[PDB]
């Protein structure tokens, strides 16, 4: 069939047209407002008047940057029947292309190796052609714990993967599946299926015990063989990589390159399992038992050479892939991000195999997080951002690279192996299966060295740029600068589940990390103003936004201090508001509320989570962006586990903004109640707006106390206590 592989959902006209006309009247009203403010000067506070008009101009400019590319959201969903009729063949074969899957991990003791095991078991059990899906695991630490975990997973896959394929286990994650209380009651059997469930329960429990005793086993084995201590492999050879005991040639960061294939190429012919027996009673007559690629790589690290952490790790991965499989399509994932929907691979390949797929370079996938409470008190999902801004940018040209859960096309971008990848017909390199022989191993070792990065352009002028923090948006920019588009997918259930940031300390660390990366990429030469003329103005302004949003803080701090300064000095922002001015403010507020409700309606989200994410992003702008900008200027010059809280200096900056405002509210209240200007009537509402400020500074203020901040029964009492203390103090003097 030729039915289009992508179902489109358009916004209703009775909603889309009011949305755009309301954005238009919003911009017109802002132009009228800024004209009014410029014309009507404030001689009493002329410096304050200039600062206020500049701040309002900046806020409106940021709002324009944020709302201009959200004008025309279009929803996009895939389908599978068309792929299964066109590219799937009933004879057991297929015409699908190849695909590479990257799993990146940094260090076994800070990140849970159980997450890596779940991810590799999910990708190994994915419903994709076996001979074309090639897996790479970048263990940046180079530890034998991960090596033997992957080896034992390869041994265990011969009985795990056929079960997953035959009985429709979803998600492919083992612990996620065994944690599913209800289960969809899938499975071709009932009694055999439940017997298999219990036996795999026991076997996976003993498998978990082996995992937890693996370090004990390996250290006993190393002691036995060694009685510069190496990590002896199972065949008695010498591990030449990162030794636990370091010396001149084997200190951390001084090793060579290694290419080893744990699980070699499966046979092209379909393999049937053993018949009915006692040890393996599992009936495997109609189930394929082939085993996909599994290769290990350890990139070269030299002193004085910037290995560039995950970016360089994945560059080494993709350089090795172009030799081992030469797959044009390449998806990457982190250690903690595992597959929840096994059809994400097809949902990504459908766009790559559909019509006009040359322009689409990369596809981003939904980044979902687990462990969030059903009430969603703290908004760990970041739904109002992911499905709010990216889901709207998807509509006309495509989203941006976000950091993980994305697939790339490489034909757009080893010197003598380039022709094999750049040949017009790459399908001739997969018919003759290349075995992991000594010739291939030695050529990979020769041409995967880091010595080729000197005097060449890889990283410096194409590929993933170095000396930068966030590779995602910068790579998206360098990719779109040549003239390519992108697509996105949004399917239920979640395609991938990742580990949400754990506890406050590193939550603050990672928000600071994001803000610092944004500021660093801004500091570089990739300013969108001098971009290539081919770039459309819409993604130009989107790039301007995504690279200068953290500058809101420098004016937001001033705007939050304005109420306190005004209430302590007796000066208003506008000395005497007029009828037209009040009408304009009322219209602006009403139009902002209507925009908010319209976007909540069309984004499939709720007002509660919208408001919570707004609170969080206000708090982030207040604290983390200010910390990032001060750091950048300084550098230029020179469940229950969630309830553990540790003090850090980085939190001290919101505190003052809390307390000066709390003091100033009661100071102004007493100033007015002393009898200065009795009639509050039509200026009434400011205190309510103050309560509004309270509700948008509520999240972090509640969460700092932590476990004792279980309920506001203490927080509100302390707030009222401070309020009454400062009221009494100002009344006294």
């Amino acid at each position: 069939d030729d039915r289009p592989v992508f179902r489109t959902e358009k916004i209703k006209g009775v909603l889309l047209h009011p949305y755009r006309v309301l954005i238009f009247v919003r911009l017109i009203a802002f132009t009228l407002f800024v004209i009014w403010r410029i014309s009507h000067k404030n001689p009493d506070a002329m410096w304050l008047w200039v600062t206020s008009i500049c701040g309002e101009f900046w806020f409106g400019f940021s709002w324009l940057l944020d709302q201009l590319p959200k004008l025309n959201p279009i929803n996009r969903v895939p389908d599978l029947a068309v792929l299964r009729q066109r590219f799937d063949r009933p004879d057991g074969t297929s015409t699908l292309p190849g695909l590479d899957i990257f799993v990146t991990t940094a260090d076994p003791i800070k990140e849970p190796i159980l997450s890596t095991a779940n991810s590799v078991l999910s990708i190994l059990a994915a419903d994709y052609p076996v001979d074309r899906n090639t897996c790479y695991v970048s263990d940046d630490s180079g530890m034998l714990l991960t090596y033997e975990a992957l080896a034992e997973s390869s041994k265990f896959a011969t009985l795990w993967v056929p079960f997953c394929r035959k009985h429709g286990i979803e998600p492919r994650g083992p612990e996620s599946y065994f944690e599913l209380k209800s289960h969809p009651y899938m499975g071709r059997a009932q009694d055999e299926f439940v017997n298999d469930r219990r036996r795999v329960r026991k076997e996976y429990d003993e498998f978990k015990a082996r995992i937890n005793s693996l370090e004990h086993d390996i250290k006993q084995r190393n002691d036995g063989y060694n009685a510069p201590r190496p990590t002896w492999m199972a065949d008695g050879t010498q591990w030449e990589g990162t030794w636990v005991d370091a010396s001149e040639n084997h200190r951390r960061g001084d090793h060579a390159g290694i290419v080893l294939v744990l699980l070699n190429h499966p046979s092209h012919r379909r393999q049937t399992g053993p018949p009915a027996s006692a040890d393996n009673p599992l009936d495997l007559s109609g189930v394929d038992v082939r085993l996909p690629m599994l290769v290990y790589v350890s990139r070269e690290k030299r002193p004085g050479h910037d290995h560039q952490k995950k970016a360089g790790a994945m560059n080494a991965l993709t350089r090795a892939s172009a030799l081992l499989s030469n797959s044009p399509f390449i998806l990457n994932l982190d250690c903690d991000h595992y597959i929840n929907n096994s059809q994400a691979l097809r949902a990504g390949i459908c766009f790559m195999v559909g019509r006009d797929s040359d322009t689409v370079a990369f596809v981003q996938f939904p980044q979902r997080f687990e462990g969030v409470d059903p009430t969603d008190l703290y908004a760990n999902h970041n739904r109002i951002f992911f499905d709010g801004t990216l889901r709207a940018l998807d509509g006309m040209q495509g989203p941006i690279y976000v950091g993980t859960g994305c697939l790339f096309r490489r034909i757009t971008v080893f010197v003598d192996t380039i022709p094999r990848a750049s040949h017009p017909s790459p399908y001739a390199a997969a018919a003759e299966g290349i075995v992991a022989d000594e010739a291939t191993i030695v050529e990979a070792v020769n041409v995967t060295a880091a010595a080729f990065e000197k005097k060449t352009g890889w990283g410096k002028e194409i590929g993933w740029v170095y000396d930068t923090v966030t590779e995602d948006v910068v790579t998206g920019y360098r990719m779109h600068i040549k003239g390519w588009r992108s697509r996105y997918c949004s399917i239920y259930p979640h395609a991938f589940i990742g580990t949400a940031p754990i506890n406050l300390t590193e939550r603050l660390f990672q928000v600071l990390r994001w803000s610092t990366g944004s500021l660093e990429i801004f500091f570089s030469k990739n300013n969108p103003l001098f971009g290539s003329t081919y770039l459309h103005p819409l993604q130009r302004v989107a790039y301007i936004n995504i690279t200068t949003y953290p500058f809101t803080a420098i004016f937001l701090i001033f705007y939050t201090t304005v109420p306190a300064l005004s209430f302590v000095t007796g000066h208003f922002i506008v000395q005497r508001p007029t009828t037209m001015f009040y009408v304009y403010l009322g219209i602006v507020l009403s139009t902002l509320l209507v925009i908010a409700v319209l976007e909540v309606k069309w984004a499939g989200v709720t007002v509660f989570e919208w408001f919570r994410n707004g609170q969080f992003w206000m708090t982030a702008s207040c604290s983390a962006y200010l910390a990032a900008v001060c750091q950048v200027l300084t550098k230029v010059i020179f469940y229950a586990d969630l309830y553990v809280v540790r003090w850090t200096p980085l939190m001290i900056t919101p505190i003052i903004i809390i307390f000066v405002n709390i003091i100033g509210s009661a100071v102004a209240f007493a100033k007015v109640l002393d009898g200065e200007w009795t009639h509050w009537l039509k200026v009434a509402g400011g205190v309510f707006f103050n309560f509004w400020v309270l509700f948008h500074l509520y999240p972090f203020a509640k969460g700092i106390l932590g476990k004792h901040g279980k309920t506001p029964v203490v927080v509100l009492v302390w707030w009222a206590f401070t309020f009454v203390i400062t009221a009494v103090l100002y009344i006294n003097i």
